[PDB]
This record gives structure tokens, C-alpha cells and sequence, in this order.
């Protein structure tokens, strides 16, 4: 692909090729906590997942996706600022080179070292991800902040799945998971209008940032760097880092549930 996290092909760079990475509703942000505003409306969010939905785990070259059955709603998202319900679609995360700044987003500055995206699209309205992708309510994603510590043992199937999809391409069935397993034991949450946080950056996503992280680490992490970006057969190239910037919150509000 044209983009990647390098100097040469890096967020710094993206907006040659998709000049929306200069836009109004660019993603992560920084969520500054004594400025986010408290919305009445807001309902708490209910993530009602079937665990038969997991289908396949895949290496992205740049990351790794765990897919689910994309085919009916029997994995929904709910309530928050919505007033549809959004159908689950995958999840991964990002990382970073130094367990000292590995999140997307960031909270009154402070950095974690991964941060886990649950993505989600609005089967209400439209009839394929595909049409979704590109509309200011089409996407819905989770996140969670990770902060290094104590080991996360609801991360084991996933890092186990991993020695299976080593290289750029690979995949194998990852089944019987409910991702909400991975999220914090409460979903007071953050929410702003923003975007895919790579290429092709489309302002299409409202993000639900959880306020409660979860832990990770240090070795679970470099289990995430140890996949390679290249594919089978080429000299390995570890998949160091895979996190973007904050970028300028340019007049929105980040509301909050609580
Ligand atoms: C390869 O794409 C992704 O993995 C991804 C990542 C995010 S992220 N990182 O912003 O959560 C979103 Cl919202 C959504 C997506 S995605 O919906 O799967 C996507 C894929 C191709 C084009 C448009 C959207
Ligand atoms: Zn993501």
C-alpha cells in the first residue's frame, strides 16, 4: 500500500494521498477532561455480542483484524449517543514502538502503551459496510486505553492465535469469542465525531472512548510487535508500531456519559 507508519509513508505524510487527514473531524484527539461536556441524553452503551459471530483472525501487514460474521445483527452495539443499533464487525489494536506511547487517543495528555478498537457499523441504515464506510454515521468503534502492568489473561486467545498468522496476509478461523470480554468492568465512556485513525481516514466514525482502562504487559505487548509486516519468505520486518498522533479538535465537543 501507499501509506504505512514509517518517516517515508507515515501519518506526517498521509495527507498527500488523502488530504481528508487534514479535515475537521480527524481521529485520535487528546480528551482533555476539564473541557468535555456532560450530555443528558446520553444512555449508557449495551454491547450485546454472540460469541459464534468470531470468524477469522488476519494479518494486515501493518496490523491485525479479528473479523466477525458480517451478515445479520446478532452482534450489536447500543444506547450511548445512538439511536440505532450498529452491528459488530471487527476489532484490533494499536501499539507503539516504546510501552511509553502505544495509545491512539490520549486523556489530559497522558499516554498508554496500547489501546483496543471494537468497530461496529450502522446496519440500520445501510446495507453494507461498504456503504457505510464513508457516511458521518456509518462507523461506531470502542475504545479502550491499556495501561502496562499486570499481565491481561482475557488477551490470551488472541496472542495465542497469533504464531498462525505470522506474516502480511495470513489468516486462520479465530471462533467462539466475545470481545466484550476485553472491555473494562464498567462502560462510562467518552464520545466525539471523528474518523478511521488510518487511511482512508474517512470522517465517518463516532468514537466511544471508555474513562476505565484495561491493563496489559510489557511481554503481551512485544507479542503484538514480534508479527511481521512483510510476507512469507521475505526478510522479517517486525510490525514495531502502528499508533497515529492526536490530532486538532477543531470545535468539537467531546461529551461525556458521566
Ligand atoms: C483497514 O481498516 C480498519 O481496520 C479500520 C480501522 C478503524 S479505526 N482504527 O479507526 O478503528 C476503523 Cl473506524 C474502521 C476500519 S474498517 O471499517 O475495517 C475500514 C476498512 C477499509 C476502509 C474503510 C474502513
Ligand atoms: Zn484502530
Amino acid at each position: 500500500p501507499d501509506w504505512g507508519y514509517d518517516d517515508k509513508n507515515g501519518p506526517e505524510q498521509w495527507s498527500k494521498l488523502y488530504p481528508i487527514a487534514n479535515g475537521n473531524n480527524q481521529s485520535p484527539v487528546d480528551i482533555k477532561t476539564s473541557e468535555t461536556k456532560h450530555d443528558t441524553s446520553l444512555k449508557p452503551i449495551s454491547v450485546s455480542y454472540n460469541p459464534a459471530t468470531a470468524k477469522e483472525i488476519i494479518n494486515v501487514g501493518h496490523s491485525f483484524h479479528v473479523n466477525f460474521e458480517d451478515n445479520d445483527n446478532r452482534s450489536v452495539l447500543k444506547g450511548g449517543p445512538f439511536s440505532d443499533s450498529y452491528r459488530l464487525f471487527q476489532f484490533h489494536f494499536h501499539w507503539g514502538s516504546t510501552n511509553e506511547h502505544g495509545s491512539e487517543h490520549t486523556v489530559d495528555g497522558v499516554k498508554y502503551s496500547a489501546e483496543l478498537h471494537v468497530a461496529h457499523w450502522n446496519s440500520a441504515k445501510y446495507s453494507s459496510l461498504a456503504e457505510a464506510a464513508s457516511k458521518a454515521d456509518g462507523l461506531a468503534v470502542i475504545g479502550v486505553l491499556m495501561k502496562v502492568g499486570e499481565a491481561n489473561p482475557k488477551l490470551q486467545k488472541v496472542l495465542d492465535a497469533l504464531q498462525a498468522i505470522k506474516t502480511k496476509g495470513k489468516r486462520a478461523p479465530f471462533t467462539n469469542f466475545d470481545p466484550s470480554t476485553l472491555l473494562p468492568s464498567s462502560l462510562d465512556f467518552w464520545t466525539y465525531p471523528g474518523s478511521l485513525t488510518h487511511p482512508p481516514l474517512y470522517e465517518s466514525v463516532t468514537w466511544i472512548i471508555c474513562k476505565e482502562s484495561i491493563s496489559v504487559s510489557s511481554e503481551q505487548l512485544a507479542q503484538f510487535r514480534s508479527l511481521l509486516s512483510n510476507v512469507e519468505g521475505d526478510n522479517a520486518v517486525p510490525m514495531q508500531h502502528n499508533n497515529r498522533p492526536t490530532q486538532p479538535l477543531k470545535g468539537r465537543t467531546v461529551r461525556a456519559s458521566f
